């Protein structure tokens, strides 16, 4: 048996755009993401799947059924976000004493009168509905992490088709400090409205994906799909200071912990001669960002308005990345990690998911202990899961990664919970509905939820607070011989 | 939801030779089967795997742990056998007024003095141990079906190496009416000793396999592996009258129901022009045997000493057999049913097990309703399961076959329980330990039992007496794209 601290919580994470829509009256047509996935040219290009989020799993209407099943599964923590677009579907007045040309945003003043004026423009129907959802959540005894931002922006801040086309005269998302300013005020406003229900806050989810896929990895179908190293850097600079200004904003109205959730990989050497390549990749993908919002270090200078703006770190982990040293520096290798064939085996002989992602639970121990030793900030595993409609690999994936969290705690790392991605199947961005990450399988015609066997395994873990003796054999690699390869 | 009658019981079946040995002091070295699987020539030929049953799962010593897990899983019925060899490890005196040359055995007299004399030769340590096992079983509220015979014979009745070599001067198993006579007395003796613990009896398990694989399908590694159509028929004739004489024997000491357990396939037409081939195959594999022990019809004559010797039918079902009409008659086709590649797909595109057996749950409905319409005797599904160490297919296999029993009941068939093969992994005859049929995975080094996710699924079925809404999606074919093919 592998037992966890009495205070450790098992639960799940979920995103609004991916799970809310699907029931009558639930559609949110007012985001950059909604425009992006409906765009005829994006569909013709195959940048998006043609599946549409308004045919989704229906959490907006059916949240009591989601929460019923989570409670029956023994879950004790959830991380959800509010959709900015639902709260402010129409534009806010452009800020007066605000200079859009100033590169740096070092303060965004929050006060009671500003909050009461913002309240005039908020959608009270959406606010009340979210209160009902979150009250129902809390009434099941679930600890609540509220995340402010999980990729879609109001269209009045970002028209992604205009930017895709190379037109930068309109609302340009994270390329504009207007978005930085409004995100800070949005985050303060939500904490002001919901602090009585929230246990901890996250400002954002996977900001590195926003900048990396939106402006470099443009085949991914992440908006606005405008290929530019320069603008990727500008977007990440703005998202960093937006995190800091939202941290300060929330702290002006709340005493509760404020963290951030990040897309992590475990960087692994192709050969024993590649350890410096690993360090370089960790610098280029992880430490540059966290040194900025924890130590204030940015490109070198120290900004005192960035330093110390983090209480905890959310680790989102799915697989590794294998790197080797080059003359110029380092490169990642296809055939491992997230660059494998779907439903196959990696070059290392490890099974791959429906998404082509390699089975590599030891990477989660690596990431947790690396963060702990560098910053000594406590952590949640805020995402971990697998695309696996058939449920062949998920029982092993679940138990093996939970075991690696147990290992990390035994080594001294302060890890306070494990949140699986996800409770139920949902809309997986440019891939649509075909990638199924749920413990629960969704029938999108009826919106009914079904328990995959891994959900029964998870109930055993969560209700016992342990990997029990009876399921310890699942701490192993899914047998590869019976799988496609 | 698919609900079952309140009296319907879910449980499991298990065999002594396959599961008992593995703990200190549990070895039974005195069967034809033990000699057969240790034989150097059989091992060199690859007729047997080289795995040895004395390294097995250890039910003889660890039965309380088996039963603990079955009780936790909600199971309410078990079918087990006593091993003849354990009860009579040394030979009995040859019967005096018994003519070994008489082809027909129409009566085997049982009386109290005969039973008390038999008792003098019985192993009291084994008898007491079985009583302890069966008492523990009954103390969990499990209904108990006791089967008398599940293939191994005492070596003093069958030396299979001598017969393999073409020497018929020694103890020749089912080729000898001595075995018929002694089986009837053995069955009466066991019922006399255990009737207070038994709810229903079966005389034997899969008699058609004994005759078919022992004397025709000789590549299978089933003893004595002597290829002869003539002797296959002689063995089946003797096993039929042995069933009848054991039926009468048990009924001389007990009022409880006595049935038989049979190896079934669902015979399916390759094309719509092949329905007569199906009927012929059903005649040649199923009806000839049951017409003999129910209607007394044998080759045509009616024997009044065979007629009416059956109260219930145990259906053992794993997959189908596809047949087509030939000029001479009919033939079975490779690439379907039990003649597929392992961990692949059949010619029909259906997934195959670790044993090469095709996924075909509708066959179970076919077999149950065919038996019911012909004989109107009530039934148990006494075996159903899959070789699947990884547990990829078993959740679907379990739910889909249980659903087909629900269908059969809805159509009028009197089916009173479903017994999965098996609770735990065990020694699978000539294949050794590599074919894993358990809901529970066995570590053969430690003898520890682990719950595969399908065991958690089975607990949901058994504790609710139903396929619940939450697992209804498992009534479907395992997705083939992610599996080996
Ligand atoms: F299809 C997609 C992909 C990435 C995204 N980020 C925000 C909305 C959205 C939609
Ligand atoms: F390996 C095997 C195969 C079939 C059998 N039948 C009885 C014992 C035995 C052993
Ligand atoms: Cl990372
Ligand atoms: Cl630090
Ligand atoms: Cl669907
Ligand atoms: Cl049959
Ligand atoms: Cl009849
Ligand atoms: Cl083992």
């Amino acid at each position: 048996m592998y037992s966890f601290p009495n205070s450790f919580r098992f639960g799940w994470s979920q995103a609004g755009f991916q799970s809310e829509m699907g029931t009558p009256g639930s559609e949110d047509p007012n985001t950059d993401g909604y425009k992006w996935v409906h765009d005829p040219e994006n569909m013709a290009a195959g940048l998006v799947s043609g599946d549409l989020p308004e045919n989704g799993p229906g959490y907006w209407g059916n949240y009591k059924t989601f929460h019923d099943n989570a409670q029956k599964m023994g879950l004790k923590i959830a991380r959800l976000n509010v959709e900015w677009s639902r709260i402010f579907p129409n534009p806010l007045p452009r800020p007066q004493n605000f200079d859009e040309s100033k590169q740096d945003v070092t303060e965004v003043e929050i006060n009671e009168n500003e909050l009461k004026r913002l309240d005039e423009y908020a959608n009270k129907d959406a606010l009340n509905h979210y209160r009902e959802i979150f009250k129902d959540l809390k009434s099941r005894g679930l600890y609540f992490i509220l995340n402010m931002y999980h990729w879609p922006l109001p269209l009045w801040l970002h028209d992604p088709i205009r930017v895709r086309r190379g037109d930068f005269t309109g609302p340009s998302g994270w390329l504009s400090t207007r978005t930085v300013y409004e995100f800070a005020r949005f985050s303060a406003y939500i904490a002001w409205k919901f602090d009585d229900l929230v246990d901890e806050y996250s400002t954002m989810n996977e900001p590195n994906v926003v900048g990396g896929l939106g402006y470099v990895g443009v085949k991914s179908g992440f908006p606005p799909g405008y290929l530019s190293f320069e603008l990727s850097r500008r977007a990440m600079y703005n998202i960093i200071q937006a995190h800091a200004r939202a941290y300060d904003g929330i702290k002006s109205v709340s005493k509760k912990p404020v963290g951030i959730i990040y897309a992590n990989s475990s960087f692994q050497p192709l050969t024993d001669k590649d350890m410096e390549a690993v360090e370089m990749a960790e610098n280029d993908n992880r430490w540059w960002f966290f040194d900025a919002i924890i130590r204030g270090e940015i490109t070198k200078i120290v900004r005192d308005d960035l330093k110390g703006r983090l209480d905890w770190i959310g680790v989102n982990y799915y697989t590794r990345t294998v790197v080797k040293r080059t003359e110029k520096g380092y490169v990642s290798l296809g055939g491992y990690g997230h660059g494998c064939e779907r439903n196959s085996v990696s070059l290392a002989g490890l099974p791959t998911s429906d998404f082509g992602w390699e089975f590599f639970p030891e990477g989660l121990y690596d990431v947790l202990t690396k963060y702990w030793n560098r910053y000594h900030l406590y952590m949640y595993v805020t995402e971990n899961g697998i695309a696996d409609d058939a449920d062949y690999q998920r029982p092993y994936y679940l138990v093996s990664h939970v075991y690696q969290v147990h290992r990390a705690i035994n080594s001294g790392a302060d890890v306070r919970g494990y949140l699986h991605w996800s409770l139920a199947d949902n809309y997986e961005w440019a891939s649509g509905f075909s990638m199924r990450f749920g413990l629960l399988k969704v029938d999108y015609n009826t919106k009914r939820l079904y328990w995959r066997p891994s959900a029964l395994v998870y109930r055993e873990i969560a209700t016992n607070g342990a990997i029990t003796d009876e399921i310890e054999h699942l701490n192993s690699v899914p047998p590869v011989k019976p799988l496609r390869h």
